[PDB]
């Protein structure tokens, strides 16, 4: 609290604290008044502790105490032997008296420099002694640095003396050389016996090729010296491998037989059967169909792999401990490689097992950038923070036919992007999400998810002959990440089957929701004919900025009218504005009399997977049980921070760090809102954690009551005003919104008697007054009003629910609360100060007053008007005649608006301790509970079985590892029995739970929503190998990526054994029998119908768009770099091998010809249009013809380059001696400046930086103008 | 142990050997790594949903403002934007946040308190000037303004 300017902390006892406070973590301190110090030393005990000026925190300071200098810590003890700063940024450093050091001083080895005060110089010069000495800017320490005298550069070094014949540095990082008479120089200079380029300004080039003496010359990256680059800098000269060895370490068979593989190709990991065996490193024998050894024992990519298996190996006491390097030659490699495999035929025979070696190859794979995730540009931006980004599958017939889509594949297909339009835009739809991502954009693919809807939809009939069992409508989960012909199948399925597009009774005998965030969908959806009801966000929004988030700063009240509706929000006139800039909320409230078409909805406060996931980690986070949001937890670790997060929910003080503020007042408005079907979440009325149903929230009695309200009281007509003009507020104004229901019949304020002379009304409506400001406190003269309505004139209303400053009361019947009488004008009034009388007589206080507790930050009440019946009803039943016949299945109105859906789980359940505890069990037993809040259709949990802790690469996600059902293996599988016969429950109960689940909520005439997850599958146990390029959510490649029509072993196959196989496909054929024009009507984005002519009983990649990164490596696929090909023995006609494992002759390494310079690769090869990379670094390029590229004198150096693999073509630098410029500038033969990358690639059109900060600009053409 | 390289840049090395990469907090300071495992100095840098600037020559994790859009912003230590608040710049200018994040100008009174804000939105202390017609000093601690 803040009194006359000052920070007070009242305690949770309620008294004013004084003295030294660890306040939540943070130690700070008040004088004799309460009030709070900042910028301030104070003196506990034996400290002096110094406390910071924004915060009032206690950190280190220093302090002139008497008249000298004195540091102090944090503790506030005086520091010895140590640098501290001050309040202004200054720095001291105190001797081990505590004294500060004052003049030239050397410290930890840095010599530093004092003033007279004890204060260090930083970024600066200082004479002291004759010489004169630069101090660094933040370390202060010397260095050497360059000033300007007279009008010439000078250089000063580190001591402070002047630099003559010599090269010094400045700050920056820029070189220069200073001669005999201390003047630096410019341009071409030999000194030493060595040449250097400076440029105009003096600075030394490193790493910059030109043709410096009429003949080209390379100056060094190292010293910036010029060499000619006239010898080869490769060390490898061509050398054969074939040795006695040879034939015994090939390959036994060129097939599936000898080589470990998917689908034909190779892996760093794969294990082959040589012919011979050295058993015990001693006698060769012939090999044994399981004798079966490591390829990376025999065979390497290259050198650098090589050299990295022996030094791995040789660290395992596998041999003489060895540094060996790519530069290393290739003949001793190959002789340290026969050695470890001798020491490791001695340990297989020692140890009578191969088991240790499996687990030391594929350690060692997992270190080498290309068989590791190092090479699959791992980022979090966007979806891509879920696991780690995505790889699209792509159509390959030549290299992975097996995994061609037929052209199919099209992503991003979302509603507003159904056609493809929008392709090149963010209206692209993010079509990777999470796992393995299924192509809905197939033919064959959308049959399959039709039967799949088919088997929910009659889960009962087909697993348990019982008809009674079955779902009645669905959740439509992730629609904007899948193709959006998904809803027209849904929505003509539900019409052929149900006749949902005849009545409104049809329709809402089967509610269906959709899972769609993109702000566009709803018109989409009602253009659509509303097959299925959008979600409102608007609304959901509006909460968050108005009510539920945030201790103080929130959107106004007002916000919620959305007056823009109307021309010049003019109340007054009400004009409806034809045009607008498509905003504002979905449905006005201000004056709503049913009038006018409004698009159907259903709405909510919160959801599973809103205002629950994150929070519920942020609090593991917050308490150091995770480090990531993306971190992997356990159940316990869930159950520990859980009891935070409900300490903090339910926290008397009425702050909530996690949690969500105002719910119980969202919740009055969201049940009392007219042309909506509200969603009630689980986790607002019982705890998100632990048990199903285990403990009820503090929230439970208040939407309790709202909802049992709500069946007594909302209809007709209704109106919303605040006492609020805008953002800002006027004196009087209070911003507090006032909304009304006025009871069956009646759709307005001035209304008096209904149509159809029914006197249903006269009981019924609601009265709503919501705050926002726990601090709101009335003038005295103001008065607030509930425009109850004329319908209504001088009728006894009573209180339903008043806050206070403890909590918010509840009032179950007419007997136990306050009532007030509305005037002749149908108006309750009411003002700061109130007295109500019971009908009993009593007479009650009551201060129009924000309050701050656990259930409210800000003021709410309810008004209901006395003399309610028991069984009193104010719904509307849906009526069996054709209303319509505009084409549209829902409608809002008051029959939609009767139903009330509520999401029936968390995703943070704990397992079920028992059987007995199991979420359907329970659902069962408390069927009853539901039908009398008013429910209409229950959402159940997705009953798929959850795919757990299996992971077979990538980050795993929560779904998964919480067993939450929306990540799942098999589609079917809803908790059937293993085939031995015993109990396989999901984590809310086996099959027969769910059917009886289902059954009790029909028996209390409610329905089941099914979740409909058709855009991903989990953990598929089967490797095929897709052509695979890295992309971000849209399925657009990553900017700067090498990762493009690449071979991955991605999992993608099903088990083909498991309840995908027995139930795939096989409805769809009774059905096309019955209802012919499913299957013939054509689908937008594919302009294709559904295609059931091809089952699916196995997935298999396909039908997959792709999946996120595996981890795997863009090379885990072996391949010769020479030629590009991938090896591959799955066909005899087209094998493909290195030529050691056929007992060939590999020959390796450079060789120069008449022509010009030739490569083979240790497979024994010829590099043809390819780039190669020799064992000390450098790059080179080889063309078509299989010759070294290399600059010849008087012409260009600079290449264009196509090559086979296209993300490496561009203009390249290559130096007489074949070497590839990186990373630095070069020359043409006109004088022209070019820069070329880290790859070698000329940059082209934008500035580039520099470490010692200059700056360059290069032109569109490449050029430099710098 | 931290070492720099020849080319002024740090990495820190583990128990194992084993270069760190990512956020790190090291003796108590916090740190950010790239995914060579080089120490990230003098910028920000987006490390979950929070941005962090990273100082000069510590590599620690600091208050810091830049320009977004056309209006300056501040970001404190822990990455997150800076709202109803005083925050620095790693130059030592102190500015204050209102609840939309933009930064004031002027004479203001917080909180009960009255500061001084130049033209740049630096906090003035130690500043003696006619502010509400009458006479005040603006704090050397805190820049609040004293009569
Ligand atoms: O223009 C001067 C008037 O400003 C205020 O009036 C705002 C309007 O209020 C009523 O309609 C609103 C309707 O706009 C919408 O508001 C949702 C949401 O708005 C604010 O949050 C925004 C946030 O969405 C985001 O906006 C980004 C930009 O989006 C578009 O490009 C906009 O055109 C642009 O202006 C936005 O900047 O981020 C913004 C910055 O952080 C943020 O401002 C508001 O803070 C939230 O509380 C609010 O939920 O839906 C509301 C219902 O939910 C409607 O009530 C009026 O009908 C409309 O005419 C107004 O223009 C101000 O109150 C008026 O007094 C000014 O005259
Ligand atoms: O931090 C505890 C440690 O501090 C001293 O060690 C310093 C070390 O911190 C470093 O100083 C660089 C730089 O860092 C601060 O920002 C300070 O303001 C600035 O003045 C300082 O120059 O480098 C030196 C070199 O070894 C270390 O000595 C203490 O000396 C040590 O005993 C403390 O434990």
């Amino acid at each position: 609290e803040n009194h006359n300017g000052y920070f007070v902390y009242i305690d949770a006892s309620g008294k004013q604290v004084t003295g030294l406070q660890n306040i939540d973590g943070n130690l700070q301190y008040f004088d004799d008044n309460g009030y709070q110090v900042k910028g301030s030393f104070r003196d506990v005990n034996g400290k002096h502790i110094y406390f910071d000026s924004v915060t009032g925190k206690a950190s280190s300071n220093v302090d002139i105490v008497n008249g000298k200098a004195q540091g102090y810590d944090a503790q506030g003890n005086q520091l010895k032997k140590s640098y501290v700063a001050d309040s202004s940024g200054q720095t001291y450093y105190f001797d081990g008296n505590g004294q500060p050091l004052i003049g030239l001083q050397t410290i930890d080895g840095n010599l530093q420099y004092f003033n007279q005060q004890g204060v260090q110089i930083k970024g600066g010069f200082q004479d002291v002694n004759n010489k004169r000495i630069y101090f660094a800017p933040n370390t202060g320490n010397a260095v050497a640095n360059t000033e300007i005298i007279n009008g010439k550069l000078q250089g000063r070094d580190a001591n402070g003396n002047q630099v003559k014949n010599a090269f010094s540095k400045d700050v920056a990082g820029n070189t220069f050389y200073f001669d005999a008479n201390g003047v630096m120089l410019t341009g071409l200079q030999t000194i030493s016996g060595k040449t250097y380029y400076l440029d105009e300004q003096g600075h030394l080039r490193k790493n910059y090729a030109g043709t410096f003496n009429n003949q080209f010359m390379y100056f060094d990256a190292d010293t910036g010296a010029g060499k000619t680059a006239i010898e080869y800098q490769f060390d490898q000269g061509l050398v054969s491998q074939s040795n006695e060895n040879t034939p015994h370490n090939a390959a036994k068979s060129y097939d599936k037989s000898s080589f470990e593989n998917v689908d034909g190709y190779l892996t760093a990991d794969t294990w082959y059967r040589p012919t011979d065996i050295l058993k015990n490193g001693d006698t060769w024998t012939a090999s044994t169909e399981t004798d079966m050894r490591p390829l990376l024992m025999t065979w390497w990519p290259d050198k650098q792999t090589q050299a990295n298996y022996l030094n791995f190996m040789s660290s395992k006491g596998l041999g003489i401990t060895t540094t060996y390097t790519a530069a290393t030659s290739q003949k001793t490699l190959n002789d340290a490689a026969f050695v470890i495999q001798t020491a490791i035929e001695q340990q297989i025979s020692l140890k009578k097992s191969t088991e240790w070696l499996r687990d030391a190859i594929d350690s060692f794979v997992k270190t080498q950038a290309n068989w590791n995730k190092q090479t699959e540009d791992e980022a979090f931006d966007g979806l891509q923070w879920l696991q780690g980004g995505f790889l699209a599958y792509q159509d390959d017939s030549h290299r992975t036919p097996n995994t061609d889509s037929g052209n199919n594949r099209k992503l991003g297909r979302q509603p507003i992007n159904i056609d493809g339009s929008k392709d090149t835009t963010d209206g692209k739809g993010s079509e990777f999400l999470l796992a393995n991502d299924i192509d809905n954009s197939n033919p064959i693919v959308q049959a399959e998810q039709l039967n799949w809807l088919h088997y929910l939809m009659n889960f009962g009939s087909i697993t348990g002959n019982n008809d009674n069992a079955n779902f009645d409508g669905i959740r439509v989960d992730a629609v904007d990440n899948v193709d959006a012909d998904l809803l027209k199948i849904a929505g003509d399925y539900f019409k052929a089957l149900y006749g949902t597009d005849k009545s409104d009774a049809n329709a809402n005998k089967h509610l269906s929701i959709l899972e769609d965030w993109n702000g566009k969908d709803p018109q989409y959806v009602n253009q659509q004919g509303n097959a299925q009801l959008t979600m409102d966000y608007t609304v959901t929004s509006q909460f968050g900025n108005s009510l539920t988030h945030g201790a103080n700063n929130r959107s106004n009240m007002w916000y919620f009218l959305d007056t823009g509706y109307y021309l010049n929000g003019d109340l007054n006139k009400k004009i409806v504005d034809k045009n607008r800039p498509n905003s504002g909320t979905l449905v006005n409230r201000i004056a709503n009399s049913g009038d006018t078409k409004v698009i159907p909805n259903y709405s909510f406060v919160r959801a599973h997977d809103y205002d629950a996931q994150d929070p519920i980690r942020k609090a593991m986070i917050d308490h150091g049980i995770i480090k990531n949001m993306q971190d992997t937890f356990t159940f316990d670790q869930l159950a520990q921070g859980m009891e935070f997060y409900y300490k903090d929910q339910e926290n008397p003080s009425g702050f909530k760090k996690y949690n969500d503020y105002n719910l119980p007042s969202a919740y009055a408005m969201l049940l009392t809102n007219k042309d909506t079907v509200p969603r009630v979440y689980y986790g607002d009325m019982y705890l998100e954690g632990g048990q199903y149903m285990e403990k009820g929230t503090i929230y439970n009695p208040v939407i309790s009551a709202l909802l049992k309200a709500r069946i007594k009281y909302v209809s007709g007509g209704q109106t919303m005003a605040t006492d609020s003009s805008g953002k800002d507020l006027k004196d009087g104004e209070t911003d507090l919104l006032t909304s009304v229901r006025f009871g069956k019949g009646i759709m307005t304020s001035d209304q008096t008697t209904t149509q159809d002379n029914s006197q249903d009304y006269k009981n019924q409506g609601i009265g709503v007054i919501v705050g926002n400001n726990p601090d709101l406190k009335l003038n005295n003269d103001k008065t607030i009003t509930l425009h109850m309505g004329k319908a209504h004139k001088n009728q006894l209303y009573r209180a339903l629910v008043l806050s206070n400053d403890s909590g918010i009361d509840v009032y179950d019947s007419d007997d136990k609360a306050p009532t007030l009488r509305t005037n002749d004008n149908g108006d309750l009034i009411f003002h700061k100060t109130n007295t109500f009388v019971k009908q009993d007589g009593t007479i009650i206080n009551y201060e129009m007053k924000g309050s701050l507790n656990a259930l409210i930050s800000g003021y709410l009440g309810v008004w209901v008007p006395v003399g309610a019946s028991d069984s009193q009803d104010a719904r509307t039943v849906a009526t069996e005649s054709s209303s319509s016949n505009d084409g549209s299945v829902f409608h809002s109105n008051a029959a939609l608006d009767s139903n009330v859906i509520y999401e029936g789980f968390s995703n943070f359940q704990a397992m079920p301790t028992s059987p007995e505890q199991s979420t359907n069990v329970v659902i069962a037993t408390k069927a009853n509970l539901f039908k009398e809040l008013g429910i209409t259709s229950f959402e159940l949990a997705p009953q798929y079985r959850s795919s757990g802790d299996t992971n077979y690469g990538g980050m795993s996600f929560l779904d998964s590892f919480l067993n939450n059902g929306y990540a799942f293996t098999d589609r079917y599988d809803l908790g059937f029995n293993k085939a031995d016969g015993n109990p396989n429950p999901t984590k809310y109960g086996t099959d027969q739970d769910l059917r009886n689940a289902i059954e009790a909520l029909h028996k209390n005439g409610m329905q089941a929503i099914a979740d409909w997850v058709p855009d991903q599958i989990y953990a598929l146990p089967g490797k095929e190998v897709v052509t695979a390029t890295r992309v971000d959510e849209r399925g657009n490649q990553l900017k700067d990526t090498d990762f493009v029509n690449l071979l991955y072993v991605a999992n993608t196959k099903s088990s083909g054994v498991d309840y995908q196989a027995k139930y795939g496909g096989e409805f769809l054929d009774k059905l096309r029998e019955e209802y012919p024009s499913l299957f013939k009507q054509n689908q937008v984005s594919t302009g294709q119908p559904i295609d059931a002519s091809t089952k699916i009983k196995q997935w298999s990649a396909k039908y997959m768009n792709g999946t996120n990164i595996l981890h795997r490596g863009a090379y885990y696929v072996l391949k010769d770099w020479a030629t590009n090909q991938y090896f591959n023995i799955a066909k005899t006609n087209e094998v493909f091998l290195p030529l050691q494992l056929q007992n060939k002759d590999a020959q390796t390494g450079f060789i120069s010809d008449a022509s010009g310079v030739k490569y083979y690769s240790i497979s024994g090869y010829q590099a043809k249009d390819t780039f190669i990379e020799d064992g000390n670094g450098n790059w080179y390029y080889f063309d078509k013809d299989g010759y070294m590229v290399r600059s010849q004198q008087g012409e260009n150096p600079i290449r264009t380059v196509e090559t086979s693999v296209n993300t490496r073509n561009g203009n390249y630098y290559f130096m007489p001696n074949g070497v590839e410029l990186r990373k630095g500038f070069g020359t043409d033969n006109s004088g022209n400046v070019y820069y070329f990358d880290d790859q070698g690639k000329m940059v082209r059109d934008k500035y580039i930086n520099d470490d010692a900060n200059n700056f360059y600009h290069l032109n569109v053409d490449g050029t430099m103008s710098r």
